[PDB]
């Protein structure tokens, strides 16, 4: 059964909840984002309708094979009517095609869903700065002061500047990325690109990027391994055994990995920069664990809902455990005396 903190009050609507079955009164349901956690239940025998953004409407259906006359997509950044309800998709700073919904509902309250987002200051300045938000659901995933990590932009250079390195020192160095979902594309391009390669992968993930409008996409990514030096993997085979194991592959033509693993928050952030990051090595094998988050850090976040100013905070992330929803409540009662709204 669909948990309240999916549903949207005063209309017939829902978010992310295709997992329940047939949901009762739910007229369209919504979905954020393409992460399978989000869309789990969604397949080409689905027949209600679907609301999205264009990107994940293309993922809808190419890769879930979902048929064309129940996906609706949206434009961003536009008001617009879904049986009888004024909606607005606005950017959620995630991964490709993610949004946040606002919802002007009948009676006059204003509904923000923040889906899964990486809070900015930007985002004061889209349609969200013109009117009050009554009630915000929001992504807590990183909720708690512990959880600090760079900006996006500090991790690439490291990234690149490391993969440059190596590479031009070892000009036979494979550099190897791994990933599980869409999200955090730019850690690969962005090491392709400062060592002229394009990306080579498998022919599903190919797939995948293909639905994703990144402008000049065919000059960046490939299926020929062989004409690559960036290759990208699942990321349970970024280890030792599963890295060892692709070098074989490669017939000779390399004889040392680096490899990058993209992970959200990891203890290693409490003590150390970005500049102080290391790898862990095996031979001609190292291994980078390099914090890119796509969520708001806690300081983002708090920045976010001072300016907001929400009448009612209903978290969407860490609700099931009561030591994480009194942790919660407790920053939320902070954040609202300190700003004193
Ligand atoms: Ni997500």
């Amino acid at each position: 059964t669909c948990p309240f903190y999916k549903k949207i009050p005063g209309t017939g609507f829902t978010v992310d909840a295709f997992q329940y079955g047939v949901v009762e009164g739910c007229t369209a349901y919504f979905l954020t984002h393409f992460h399978s956690d989000h869309y789990a239940g969604l397949s080409k025998h689905f027949t209600f309708p679907v609301y999205c953004s264009e990107i994940t409407g293309n993922l809808l259906k190419n890769k879930l094979h979902v048929q064309e006359q129940y996906i609706h997509p949206l434009p961003l950044d536009t008001e617009c009517i879904v049986n009888g309800v004024k909606v607005v998709l606005l950017d959620a700073n995630h991964c490709p095609g993610a949004v946040m919904i606002l919802f002007y509902l009948p009676n006059g309250t204003v509904i923000l869903h923040t889906g899964d987002f990486r809070a900015d200051p930007s985002m004061e300045r889209s349609l969200l700065a013109d009117q009050k938000v009554h009630m915000l659901y929001l992504d807590t995933t990183y909720c708690s002061p512990e959880y600090t990590f760079p900006s996006q932009q500090e991790v690439i250079r490291f990234a690149i500047n490391t993969a440059f390195e190596a590479v031009t020192l070892n000009p036979h160095a494979l550099v190897v990325c791994g990933t599980y979902s869409i999200g955090k594309e730019k850690v690969f391009l962005a090491i392709a690109d400062v060592l002229g390669s394009k990306v080579g992968m498998s022919q599903e993930k190919y797939k995948t990027l293909q639905c994703l409008n990144i402008p000049e996409i065919n000059s960046l990514i490939t299926t020929d391994m062989c004409s690559s030096l960036v290759h990208l993997l699942p990321m349970m085979q970024i280890n030792f055994k599963g890295l060892q194991s692709h070098l074989k592959k490669c017939g000779g033509k390399y004889n040392q990995i680096l490899a990058f693993r993209p992970t959200g928050w990891t203890h290693s952030n409490k003590f150390t920069r970005i500049a102080d990051v290391i790898p862990q090595t095996k031979g001609n094998i190292s291994i980078y664990g390099i914090p890119y988050s796509e969520h708001s850090s806690y300081l983002e976040m708090k920045r976010f809902v001072q300016w907001l100013k929400p009448q009612k905070i209903i978290p969407t992330v860490n609700v099931g455990t009561w030591k994480s929803r009194s942790t919660m409540e407790k920053y939320f009662r902070e954040w609202k005396l300190e700003a004193g709204y």
